[PDB]
């Protein structure tokens, strides 16, 4: 449970690297429904795509927002979700999707 | 570059390893028909299941064949196309799931 | 091929993180000289030591000038090389000393 | 949950085997350590072993040759002059990566 060996093999290969993908999830306007989720700086290396899992359904993916000026980027669960937020009692799974293999990494959840 | 600090990361938390996913593809009646996938010895410390991606479309995932006593695994592509095979000149695309979060890996292609 | 997998083990791991370990290497009063070397933003969950290798030459481990407000940190190579700088002809190498494991990384090399 | 790390080193090397599972070698007085036994080790690189005694840096040394069965050995008398290591004393063992010269810990006693 020590992975400084990876931390600096990340350090080593890319020189300068800041990201944080702390959750921000915006509720709507009944508030016991979650609207959307934020991510404050996403890596840009790539042109990321976003994956939902509402409790279980693959909502499927969906075209990316553009990373804003403060290299933020938001996911907007309306878009997947066929105009609607996804209700607080279930949970959410975000994946980013890789565009150079498909794979999918797990990097939000809600309950 | 050089990715000996993962391998041995590896190393620190999990002395031993050992894993062949090296693509054995099996082709069908007619040899130019892809049915199936093996690898020699796959990774068992937990219970993976396959996604296979034919031309960009996703055939889902099914229920995954025993770990043989070679540590062999077979996907089995008739399993996910409807009981066809592949044609060589489609592109299969075959993801590893990890149980856990739900995770993607692409661990064989076309 | 492409460590994506690696990065986003991390953002898994720690949610944030942010570093920047592009060499300022400080010259000496004969310009040839290289007297430290400063890091815009180092790693902070560990309190690193570091090595220098003077031309292959083992200069030691040494305790670290304290992160500052900016969140660089400068390895004095003076500290190591019994007062003087090192001359800018010679090969350089400084390695991160992890202090719970004892392992060494390589963060930065000059020449 | 390092999954994701597994899967990359599948992804780079589709076949890769090691077991660094340490196997102490005692002594004529069974209180010394005489030497470590990787099962079977990496063999990309040619690497070197270093050796710290309770804080004190025993250096590098040239490696055993690694054995018919993949394994390799480092022997404590090559670095301790001659003499084994007492068991009361900290043992750690680090590989160096001689593409940059890193140093992984490979093994720990006591």
């Amino acid at each position: 449970t020590n992975d400084s060996a990876v931390l600096f093999y990340i350090v080593a290969s890319q020189k300068k690297l800041s990201f944080d993908y702390t959750p921000n999830w915006g509720r709507g306007s009944p508030n016991s429904y979650i609207d959307n989720l934020t991510f404050p700086r996403v890596l840009t290396n790539k042109p990321y795509k976003y994956r939902v899992v509402k409790a279980g359904q693959d909502l499927g993916v969906r075209d990316s927002y553009s990373v804003q000026s403060d290299g933020s980027q938001k996911v907007n669960f309306l878009e997947y979700n066929a105009g609607r937020g996804i209700a607080d009692t279930q949970t959410i799974q975000v994946y980013v999707v890789d565009p150079d293999n498909g794979n999918q990494y797990l990097v939000a959840q809600w309950k």
